[PDB]
This record gives structure tokens, sequence and C-alpha cells, in this order.
């Protein structure tokens, strides 16, 4: 919210095994001070990357993590937004779906 | 080369039928002054996307453009780049390879 905004996405759905490769394009981070985070009823991971992950401050390559059930058998939605770990500002959320693999 | 350079790529091959959504990150553009050349033998495509695919400078995300060929029996590997109309300038090439569909 605010100054966190994600623009795009290449993608917002995803095996609940975590691994994919996601894309998100936004509005200026700092690299130094910014995670992606998924969270849902009784569920919470971040996306890995590094700071050399963040382009330009405008971009994150991250992966997903995997989902808290590797066991899935239908589609679990779960927000997926910027946090800056300082403040704890969260980006609105945006709709990702961990699927069965 | 020099000015234009792509950093990051979501995928490096797609089907020859084009269409396939592809987020290149590369170092500063002018939106009204680039675009995507798919370069091969006797054959130059180009990437589809508004100015407005241009997130920040930094960042394009377009549709491939198909390849010169529709019956791919194998993958093709052809020559992808950043090119500046107004100079010609061009980054240096990356693979991409179509692939039979």
């Amino acid at each position: 919210t605010a100054e966190l905004k994600i623009c795009r996405v290449n993608r917002n759905s995803g095996s609940c095994l975590g691994g994919d490769e996601i894309f998100l394009l936004c509005d200026k981070v700092q690299k130094e001070d910014i995670e992606v985070y998924f969270t849902g009823p009784g569920w919470e991971a971040r996306g890995s990357f590094s700071q050399a992950d963040v382009h330009r401050q405008v971009a994150i390559v991250f992966r997903t993590p995997p989902y808290a059930d590797p066991s899935l058998q239908a589609p679990v939605r779960v927000s997926m937004q910027l946090r800056r770990p300082s403040d704890r500002e969260l980006s609105e959320p945006m709709e990702f779906q961990y699927l069965p693999d």
C-alpha cells in the first residue's frame, strides 16, 4: 500500500512444492529493505531472492516458497505482497494460487 | 553492448507459433525508442508490446513474434536483442529457442 505497489508478475499460480520463478515489477523498493510475503490462514512464507535479484529498484525475481501443504488436492488462494522488514509496510495483496503438483 | 543490455529473462524458449509472454529486464531504455529484435537466417521478427509494457525504463514485457516456420519438428535457436530504431543500436544477442508446437 502507499509506497509498496506490485505492478505485474509473470504468473499468479504455482505448485504447492514452491520453486516457481516469479518476475515482480513494482514501484521503487530498496533491495536492502524488501521482501516478498505469501500469507494465508495459519501460514506465511517469503519468496527467495537476493539483493542482487532486485533489478534497478523496480523489479524482483524470486522463487515461491513451498506451501504449508505439499499434498494439495485442490488450489489454495494466498496473498502475495511486498513487505518492508524495517516497518512491516505491506503492498496491496495479489492473489496467488498454490496448486497440486 | 554499451547503451543496450539485456540483464535477465523469464524464459529463453517458446513455441514457434509466437505469442509467449516474456519478461525482459534491461539497462535504461526510451519506451518510444525501443524494440526487441528477433533475428535469424533471412528472418527478423519483433517482440509485440506497447510503450506501456516498458516498466520504468528498465523492463519490457512482450509477446514473442511467431517464428518464420510453424512446422518446427526440432527446436531452432535464434537471436534476441534490444534495438533502438533511432540509431539502430543493438545490445548483445541472447539466445532464444523456438520449439515445435
